[PDB]
C-alpha cells in the first residue's frame, strides 16, 4: 500500500485548493460587503452635515440659543470615527483629500459664524453643501470600484477553480481510468493470449500494474514450461 | 468499458454540485453588494431631504424667489425611483411604511408652506427630520439582516460543500483505493496461493473484479488439472 502519490491524497489536495478559492471569493464579497454597511453610514453623516449646515444659517439668523451646542455638534459629526477610519492607504485619495478639504472650509465656514456675518454664511452654504455633496459622489465610486473588483476577483476565482477541476478529471482519467481498461483487458486475455502495463504510475495502478505483470510474467513460463 | 457507475461520471457530478454551491455563495453575496450601493443612494437620497427641509425653512422666512421650485425638487427627491422601488414584496414593512408615512407628513408640511406659516413650519421641521432619520434607521437595519442571512447562508453552502468533499472521498476509499488493495494481494497471491474480488461495484473495479475472478478461476484449473 506504499505508493508514492496515493489517488485519495491527490484528490484531497485538489478539493482542498478548489474549497480555498470557494472561500476567499465568498470570504473577500462578504467582506466588501460590511464595508459597504460602513460606506453607508458615513454618507449618512455626510448628509446630516449639509441639514446641520442650513441649520446653523437658521440659528444665527433667528439668534437661538442653541447656535453654538449645533456649532459643536456640527465639529462632532465632522470628526466621526467613521469618517476619519477613511484616512488609511486602501482608501482612495479622492476620498480622503475631500475629506480633509471639507474640514478646512468649515473653519472659514465657523469663523464667519463667529463674526455674525450672515450675509456671507447665506450667500455659501449652497457651496458647501456642495462639497459635501461632491464627498459623497467620491465615496459611491469607491463603493462601484470595490464591487468591480470584486466580481473581477470571481471571475479570476472561477477560473482557477474550473482549471483545477478540468485537470484533476482528466488525470483521473489518464492515471485511473486508462490503466483499469487495459488491467481489465489484460486479465479477460490470460483467462483465454499472453500487451504490458504502465508500472510508471506514482499511484495504486503503477503497483497494481507492476505486481500484475510479476504475476502474468510466471504463468507464461509455468504454462508453457509445462505445456 | 460499460460500467453502471464510471468513476470519471461520479466525481465530475460531484464538481458540478460544489462549484454550483461555491457559485451560488458567492453570487448571492455580489449580488447583495449590489443592493448595498442602491441602499446607500436612497440613504444619500434621504440626507437631500433633510437639508432641503431646513432650506425651505430658509425660503420661506427670507422670501427667497427659489421657494416654489425647491418645493418642487424636494416633491421629486420625495419621489426618486431609488425610493419608489423599495415599495416590492422582498423589502421590510418597516422601510416601506416609514416611506409611506414621510410622504404623508410632507403633505401637511407643504401644506403649512403654501399658507405662509413660517412659526409651525420652523416649530415641526426638527420632526420632521426625525422621521427621515429613522427611516435612513430602518434603512441600514435591513441592509445588517441582509449581510447576516448572507453569512447565514455562506455557512450552509460551507456544510454542503465539505459534506460533498468528505463522502466523494469516502467513497473514492471503498470503491477505488479498497478493492485496488485487494486486487494487488490478489495478483501477488496467484504469482506465488489460490479471497475473492467485490463484483458488485457499480464502477470500472466491479468489473476488473469479475474478468479477475474469471481469469483466476480457470487457472486454478489450468495449474490444478495439469499438476
Amino acid at each position: 500500500m506504499i505508493v508514492k502519490r496515493p489517488v485519495s491524497a491527490s484528490l484531497a489536495r485538489a478539493f482542498f485548493y478548489i474549497v480555498l478559492l470557494s472561500i476567499l471569493s465568498t470570504g473577500i464579497a462578504l467582506l466588501t460587503l460590511a464595508s459597504s454597511l460602513r460606506d453607508a453610514e458615513a454618507i449618512n453623516i455626510a448628509g446630516s452635515l449639509k441639514m446641520q449646515s442650513y441649520r446653523l444659517g437658521y440659528d444665527l439668523q433667528s439668534g437661538s440659543p442653541q447656535l453654538n451646542a449645533h456649532r459643536q455638534l456640527f465639529q462632532q459629526a465632522l470628526h466621526s470615527p467613521v469618517l476619519t477610519n477613511l484616512n488609511v492607504w486602501y482608501v482612495p485619495e479622492a476620498v480622503k483629500t475631500r475629506y480633509a478639504h471639507l474640514n478646512a472650509n468649515w473653519l472659514e465656514m465657523n469663523n464667519r459664524l463667529s463674526k455674525g456675518d450672515l450675509p456671507w454664511y447665506q450667500a455659501n452654504i449652497n457651496n458647501y453643501v456642495n462639497q459635501i455633496d461632491l464627498f459623497v459622489l467620491a465615496l459611491q465610486h469607491y463603493a462601484e470600484r470595490k464591487m468591480l473588483l470584486v466580481v473581477a476577483i470571481s471571475l479570476a476565482g472561477g477560473i482557477g477553480i474550473f482549471t483545477l477541476v478540468f485537470f484533476t478529471l482528466r488525470r483521473i482519467r489518464h492515471q485511473v481510468v486508462a490503466p483499469l481498461n487495459q488491467l481489465v483487458t489484460a486479465s479477460q486475455r490470460i483467462e483465454h493470449q499472453f500487451p504490458p502495463l504502465d508500472t510508471n504510475l506514482p499511484n495504486e495502478l503503477g503497483l497494481l500494474a507492476k505486481t500484475f505483470n510479476q504475476m502474468s510474467s510466471e504463468l507464461h513460463k509455468l504454462y508453457r514450461s509445462l505445456e
